C-alpha cells in the first residue's frame, strides 16, 4: 500500500489524540511522517510517544496556526528537510473553556473569531504552503464533528467553526482540484481525549452513542485512522469535497 | 396581519437593497420600523428611501458591526424610543473584493476573520441585545446564499462565512427556544443590488438560474421580503432553526 | 389575503388531522374549499366537521389514490363544478401496520410497494390531474415527517416512503416549474392524530421534542396549518422544490 | 493489512464489461479475495464466463438472481450458503425503469413505472440485506450504488431519482436494523460513467462533459475507481463506517 508515501501530521498532543490513531496506521502501512506540535510542553512528550512507531528517524517541527510566520516557515523547512510530500492530516482546533459552555448568545467576539482562527482558517494557509510541496498532487485531510452540521448541546462556539472548516473543505477541494489536490473532512464521533474534557455532557454523549447509534458501540483512534488512510491514498482518488462520517452511523439516525 | 409589530431593519445601503424589499413588504402590512446603518453616506439616502414607506416618523440608528458598543448602545437606544420589539431583520455581509476572486486558497488570515466578523458573528451579538428587546418572544431573521452549502466558483471567503452564518442560526435557535425567541435564515438567489458587484461572475449566475431553474426565472427583493413576512409573523410559530431558499427552486437541482 | 382562492384538501379521516388544521385556517382566511375522503366510513365524518367551516356549500368527493380512474375522475367533477383551482394539499399516506415495527429488514415487497404508491406515487397523479385545472399556475403542498431524512426508531417502512415523497417534490418542482406551478412539502413534528397511533414508540418521541426541541414544545395542526398557507399563498412565490420543517427546530439539533 | 485473503463476497448485476461491479470485481479479485457472481439474464451468462477468465478465481461462482422473485432471492443465496459458506459481504449493483419513463415529463410516468422501479432499484436491497444476514454470523458488510440524482432533481433521471432517494433511505435504515448484527450498510453514489444502462438515460453526453468542465477535479470517474471506495467499504478499513452515502464523483456533490 505506502510505502515511500511522506505525509504532516499536526495535532498530536499525547498517546489518546486522535491524530495518533492516525500516525499508528500509517506508520503501520509503512510510511514516513512528519509532526508538528504546538508547545514543548508537548514536545519531549511527542518523542516518546515515536518510539512506539518506527520512523527510521525523527521529524518534529513547532507550528503555531495562530501566526502566519510559523506555518510558512514551518513548511518550507519540511521541504528543505524531507522533499516532497504526499498528505497533511490536519488535527487541529481550539476554543475558550467559557464559550464551551454557557449561553451560546453570550459568547464574546474574541471568542467567536479566535475559534475561526484556529480551528477552520489554520486548514486554509496550511492548504496554501503545502502546495508547494505537492508538485504532482496530494491529499489533505481534516477532522470534524457532527456538531458542524447541527446544534449540539454544549458545543457552541466550536459548533459554528465546524460548520466553518467543513465549508473550508469544499472550497478548498474546488479551488485545489485542478492541481490534482483532493480535500476530505472525517466527521469522528466522540473519543475520549485530552480535548474531549472542555466539552461539557461528554459522557452523555458517549452514552447515547452506545444507546441510539446503528453500531451500538464508540468509535476509536485507530478507527478514525483507517479512514484516514484511506482518504490519504490512491483508494480515494475519485473523492473530494467529501465529509465521511466515522461515528458508528449516529450521523444517519434521529 | 400585522399592525403595531415593531421589527428592526439592519443593511439598507440604497432601492435595491434586499432589506428595502423587507423593509416595503413589512411596512405594506402595518408594521412599525426601525432601521439601522453603517456609514452616513447612505444615512440622507435612507431618509429619502422612507419617504417611500408610511412610517409615522423616522427611526434611524448608526450601527458598524464590528463595534460591540455600537450594537450594545444601539439596542439600548432603540429600548428607550420604541419599547419592545417582536423581530429583527439582519441583512449584512463584507469581504475584501481582492478576496472575492483569485483562488480562495490565496485569501489572508485578517480577509477570512474580517469576513466571518461581520458576516456571521455579528447575528450573534445582535441577538443577545436584541433578546433584551423581546420579553415574551420573538423572531430573528438573517441573509445567506447556496454559496453557504456548496462551494460555487467566485463566492471563496464569503461562502465560508455562509456556512459560519447558517450554524450560528442554528446554535442561536437551540439557545433562544426557550425564551420563545425564533432564529431562521432566507438563502436568497441572486439579485442585482450594490453588494453583489462585488462577486465576480455574477452575470453568468443570473442565467445560469433562468435556464436551469425549476421556476425558470430570478427572484427579487419584494420576493424575499414576503418569505421575511412570515418568518417574521406568528404564521411560522412552529419554525425555527431553519432554511428557506428563495431562489426559484435552484437549490434542488443539479 | 385568500378571498377567492379554491384548494383541494386531500386526506381528513376525523378533527384531529393535520389536514383539518390546514382547512381550519385556509377557511379562517376566506378561501374556498374541496375536500377528498378514502372511505364513506368518514364521509358522514365529514359532514360534521364542516359545520365547524364557513364553506357557503359542501364539497366533497371520495377519492382512493390507489386508483388512476378515481383521481382522473375525480379532479375532471372538481372541474366541472368549482371551475380552476389555486392548490392542492396532500395529507395522505399508508402503511401495513405489522410493517411499522418489526426489523424493518423484514418486510415484505408488498408491503413496500404498497406504502410507495399511496404515500408517495400518489403525489404525482394528483400533480398531474391537478395540473389541468391550474392553467395560469398554482401550489402544491405534501405532507413529510423527518422519517424520511434519517432512519426513525419505529418508522420503516414509512420512512422510505417519506424519502421517496420529498425526491417526487423535487421531480415535480423542476417539471411543473415552467408553468409556474409551485411544488413544496412540510416535514411536520410529532402531532397526536388517527394515524399517529399506528408508529411505535410514538409518547417516547412526543416527549423527546419537550425535552430537547429548541422550542421545547410540541407542534399543533394549526401551525402546520399556517405553513400550509404560506406555501399556498403568493408569499412564497420565490419558493419551490423546498422542504420547510414545522417541528419546534428538532430538525436542527442532534 | 495486508489486506483481503479469504474474504468472500457476492457481486451483484455485471452485464459485461463496462458494468460498474465489473470494477468492484477487478479491484477486489486483486485484493485476493473469492468472489460468486448473480446475474438476471442467461443472455449475459455465457457473457460473464468470458469474462471471468479475466480474473483470478480459482473456481466460477454464478447464481441467477432475478430480484423481482422473492423465491430466486432465497434459494439464490441458501444456495451460496451450502455452496461457499459464510460470506464478509455483499456489493448490490442493479437498478431498472421502463425506458419511455426516463424522458418525458416526470409527472406524466404510469403506476407501474414508478413501482417497478422501487422493486428493483431499491425494494431489492432490502431482501438481498435479509438473506445475505444468514450468511453472515460475525458481522459484514453490505454496499450498494446510486447516484446524485438521488439528492437533488437531475433532468433526464425522474422515476429512477425518486427510486435512488429511496435507496439511500433503504440504506440508512438497514445500517439501523442490521447495525447490533454488526452488519455495516452503506452506498456508493458515482458520478457518470460509460456503460450498458448509461444510455437508456437522456443527455448523458452533456452530463459527462458538466463533470470535465465543472467538478473540482474537472474529469470524469470511472468503474476501478469507484471499485476502490468499495474494496474500502467492505473491509475492516471502514468499520467505524456505517449509514453512509460516499460520493465518488470528483467532487460534483459538493459544487452549485
Ligand atoms: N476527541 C473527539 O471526540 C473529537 C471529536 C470530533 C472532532 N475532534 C477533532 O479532532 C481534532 C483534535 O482532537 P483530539 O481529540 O485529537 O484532541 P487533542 O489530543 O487535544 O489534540 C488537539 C491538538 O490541537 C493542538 N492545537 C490546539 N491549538 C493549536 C494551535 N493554535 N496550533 C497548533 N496546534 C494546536 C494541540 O496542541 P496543544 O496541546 O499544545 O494545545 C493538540 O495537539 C480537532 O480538530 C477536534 O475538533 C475530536
Ligand atoms: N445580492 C444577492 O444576489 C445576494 C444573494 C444571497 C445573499 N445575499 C445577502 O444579502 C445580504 C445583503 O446584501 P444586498 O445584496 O442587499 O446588498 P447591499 O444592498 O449592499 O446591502 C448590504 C448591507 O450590508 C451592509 N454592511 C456591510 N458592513 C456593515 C457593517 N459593518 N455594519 C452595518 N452594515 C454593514 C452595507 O452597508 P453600507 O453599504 O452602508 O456600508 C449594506 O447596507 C447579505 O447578507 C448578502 O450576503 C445577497
Ligand atoms: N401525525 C403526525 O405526528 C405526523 C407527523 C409528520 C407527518 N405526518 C403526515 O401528515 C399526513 C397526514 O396524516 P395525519 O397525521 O393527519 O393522519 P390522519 O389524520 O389519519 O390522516 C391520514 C389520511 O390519509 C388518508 N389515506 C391513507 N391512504 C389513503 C388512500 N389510499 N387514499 C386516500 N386517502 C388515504 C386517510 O384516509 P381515510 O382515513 O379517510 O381512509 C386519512 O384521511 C400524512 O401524510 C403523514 O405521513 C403526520
Ligand atoms: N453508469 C453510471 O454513470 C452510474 C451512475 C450512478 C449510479 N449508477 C448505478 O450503477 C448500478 C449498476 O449499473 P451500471 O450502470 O454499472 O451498468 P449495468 O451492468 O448495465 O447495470 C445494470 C445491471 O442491473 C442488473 N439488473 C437489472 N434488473 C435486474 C433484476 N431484476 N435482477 C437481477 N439483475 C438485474 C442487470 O443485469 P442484466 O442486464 O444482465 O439482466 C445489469 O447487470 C445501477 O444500480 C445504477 O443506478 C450508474
Ligand atoms: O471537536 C471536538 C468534538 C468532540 Cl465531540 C470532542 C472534542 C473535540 O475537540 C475539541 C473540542 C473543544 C476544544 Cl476547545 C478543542 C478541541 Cl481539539
Ligand atoms: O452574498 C451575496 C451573494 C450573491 Cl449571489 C450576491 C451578493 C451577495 O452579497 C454580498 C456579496 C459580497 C459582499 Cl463583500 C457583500 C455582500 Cl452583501
Ligand atoms: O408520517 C407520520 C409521522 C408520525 Cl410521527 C405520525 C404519523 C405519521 O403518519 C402516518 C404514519 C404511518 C401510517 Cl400507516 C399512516 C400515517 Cl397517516
Ligand atoms: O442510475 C444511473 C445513472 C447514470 Cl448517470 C448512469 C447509469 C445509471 O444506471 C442505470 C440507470 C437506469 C437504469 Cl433503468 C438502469 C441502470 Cl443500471
Amino acid at each position: 500500500n505506502l510505502e515511500n508515501k511522506t505525509y504532516v501530521i499536526m495535532g498530536i498532543a499525547n498517546k489518546r489524540s486522535i491524530a495518533f490513531g492516525v500516525a499508528k496506521v500509517l506508520d503501520q502501512l509503512g510510511a514516513k511522517l512528519v509532526f508538528t506540535y504546538r508547545k514543548e510542553r508537548s514536545r519531549k512528550e511527542l518523542e516518546k510517544l515515536l518510539e512506539q512507531l518506527n520512523q527510521p528517524e525523527a521529524h518534529l517541527y513547532q507550528i503555531d496556526v495562530q501566526s502566519d510566520e510559523e506555518v510558512i516557515n514551518g513548511f518550507e523547512q519540511i521541504g528543505k528537510d524531507v522533499g516532497n510530500i504526499d498528505g497533511v492530516y490536519h488535527s487541529i482546533a481550539f476554543a475558550n473553556m467559557e464559550d464551551l459552555r454557557g449561553r451560546f448568545s453570550e459568547t464574546s467576539r474574541e471568542g467567536f473569531l479566535l475559534a475561526q482562527d484556529i480551528s477552520s482558517y489554520s486548514l486554509t494557509i496550511v492548504a496554501h504552503e503545502a502546495k508547494k510541496l505537492m508538485p504532482e498532487g496530494g491529499s489533505i485531510v481534516a477532522t470534524t464533528y457532527l456538531g458542524g452540521e447541527f446544534a449540539v448541546q454544549n458545543y457552541n462556539v466550536m459548533g459554528v467553526a465546524k460548520a466553518s472548516l467543513e465549508a473550508n473543505v469544499k472550497y478548498l477541494a474546488l479551488d485545489l482540484g485542478p492541481d490534482n489536490i483532493r480535500v476530505n473532512a472525517i466527521s469522528a464521533g466522540p473519543i475520549r481525549t485530552l480535548s474531549a474534557k472542555g466539552v461539557g455532557g461528554f459522557n452523555t454523549i458517549l452514552k447515547e452513542i452506545e444507546e441510539r447509534a446503528p453500531l451500538k458501540r464508540n468509535v476509536d483512534q485507530v478507527e478514525v485512522g483507517k479512514t484516514a488512510a484511506y482518504l490519504l491514498s490512491d483508494l480515494s482518488s475519485g473523492v473530494t469535497g467529501e465529509n465521511i462520517h466515522v461515528d458508528s452511523g449516529f450521523h444517519a439516525i434521529k
